[PDB]
């Protein structure tokens, strides 16, 4: 599933990410917007042959079992594929588990590099939430 920018964030904040860990919700709809262009089935190889799914982008070598990331973890106890889900339960679950971990949403280099410290609020600007 492709979202819309406002579709996403109503998902979002319907599945309480909005201020998750002091996040607000443009922040995830701009860390969305870049790892996936808001698309629930991206999927990029990593150079270390881990793979990143779904609408965040959440790697095999931590997060999700895959069965192809060598020596790797599972940390939110799912399949990598129920990340490509149109319905972003398991991303959202798995996001919070992965924003809690220390260092909030440096963890997706996307959100550092493109998100952070810009007007994230444009992200949610219009939307009916
Ligand atoms: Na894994």
């Amino acid at each position: 599933k492709v979202f819309g920018r406002c579709e996403l964030a109503a998902a979002m904040k319907r599945h309480g990410l909005d201020n998750y860990r002091g996040y607000s919700l443009g922040n995830w709809v701009c860390a969305a917007k870049f790892e996936s262009n808001f698309n629930t089935q991206a999927t990029n190889r990593n150079t270390d042959g881990s793979t990143d799914y779904g609408i965040l982008q959440i790697n095999s070598r931590w997060w999700c079992n895959d069965g192809r990331t060598p020596g790797s973890r599972n940390l939110c106890n799912i399949p990598c594929s129920a990340l490509l889900s149109s319905d972003i339960t398991a991303s959202v679950n798995c996001a919070k588990k992965i924003v809690s971990d220390g260092n909030g949403m440096n963890a997706w280099v996307a959100w550092r590099n493109r998100c952070k410290g810009t007007d994230v609020q444009a992200w949610i600007r219009g939307c009916r939430l």
